[PDB]
DNA sequence: ATATGTATACCCG
DNA sequence: TCGGGTATACATA
């Protein structure tokens, strides 16, 4: 099924990652499998990769709030 | 004011992670700020799907006759 | 109809 | 609204 996962972060390092184009959508389950597998830590050697993406984030949109109360 | 960040998913390896004791909350943010520090570039991940196809078709064409003349 | 992200009433303090 | 994390309710693609 869809469970809704959800790291209210604001704090540790969230807005970033997504700040760039990843909503942890791939990440989180990403570095789920590692961290799953190996929970821990681990370490590799150089990327080997080239790094050609743009930006322009365009799919998370939303928020909102009103105060009327506090709660008993 | 916090920040609510959720992935979707489940069996993307998330709920593996939580699973043995950890909603993911503090990695995935934590996590994100190593991918956020270091953003390279996102691994395009790739498909497998064919696009091949055959036919072989043979069917038949059959025709009748006239006599006529001009009657005198 | 999903997929994905988010807010929000709740829970305890 | 109070928040992590939740479901659903809702927004958005």
């Amino acid at each position: 099924m869809k469970q809704r996962i959800t790291v209210t972060v604001d704090s540790d390092s969230y807005q970033l990652l997504k700040a760039y184009d990843v909503n942890i959508s791939g990440l989180v389950s990403t570095t789920m499998q590692n961290e799953a597998r190996r929970l821990r830590a681990e370490r590799w050697k150089v990327e080997n990769q080239e790094g050609m993406v743009e930006v322009a984030r365009f799919i998370e949109m939303n928020g909102s709030f009103a105060d009327e109360n506090k709660d008993w």
